């Protein structure tokens, strides 16, 4: 069925991204790359809770190792990232074509994706989290190096 | 000029260097623009990876020394990755102009990043113009999603 391995997933949103996940879910939920998805929520658009939140719950679930990836959709997808990447271990991208998304596993090893609901069309976005599935990151190779890098900083905090 | 010149810090890796030089000559002429501290890389030769870069950029912001930095590397993803490492350091992948506009008034983020081998230079250019021309709003229902970040990252201490 299939060559490689499904993965599990995470998906949030905040108040301005529920009809794209809902949509982008239901995509997800017939990729046989994907074996589970959590929905973190929000459920409804009434749902005022802010982007920060969602974004540090959906991180934490990757850390904790619930699930491999996460997407996550906000207006602009801008403030769910910078959320993400606050959590040490996690890299959180924008990523709006096809070679970001490429890179953004191939280079970053990012583990959340996120989407502007606003911004880019569903089509576009469902496009681009499918191939997103297709991409596996490679620890050995010299972009691991670099991630490393990132890594190296990160080492210079602890969690109080 | 009605608004208040900013000082910025510009950033690249060997990917993003030609892009950099012709956004550094088209910010110079700018008069929203008091200084520019170009970190380097200054040559395709020069192959320091991404995350130093950016995270010398960043500090340079937390030091107080600059307001903002423009990044730019192969896809804009790596440098907004590490940049958003540094505490209290917001950072966006922002390549239309409706994302760029809510990083500054809904994100506060202080370092823009660009993907060479993703965006054509003249957007490029005029994505670079128009955020210099939004302040972001202390005072506003953003800020308290702003500092919802910041109070994450009181939970994690510099040892290193």
């Amino acid at each position: 069925a299939t060559p490689l391995p499904p993965l599990r997933l995470a998906i949030a949103c905040d108040d301005a991204g529920v009809s794209y996940k809902e949509a982008l879910k239901a995509h997800l939920s017939d990729n046989p790359l994907v074996s589970s998805i959590t929905d973190v929520g929000v459920t409804s658009t009434t749902d005022k809770t802010a982007y920060p939140h969602v974004a540090i719950q959906a991180a934490q679930l990757i850390k904790d190792g619930k699930v491999d990836r996460a997407l996550m959709i906000c207006g602009t997808g801008l403030g769910v990232a910078i959320s993400a990447n606050k959590v040490p271990g996690i890299r959180a991208v924008t990523a709006h074509d096809t070679f970001s998304v490429e890179r953004a596993i191939l280079s970053n090893d990012a583990q959340v994706l996120c989407f502007g609901q606003r911004v880019i069309g569903i089509e576009l976005a469902k496009r681009l989290a499918g191939e997103w599935l297709t991409y596996r990151f490679d620890q050995k190779s010299a972009s691991a190096q670099k991630v490393q890098a990132i890594s190296d900083y990160e080492k210079k905090f602890v969690e109080v």
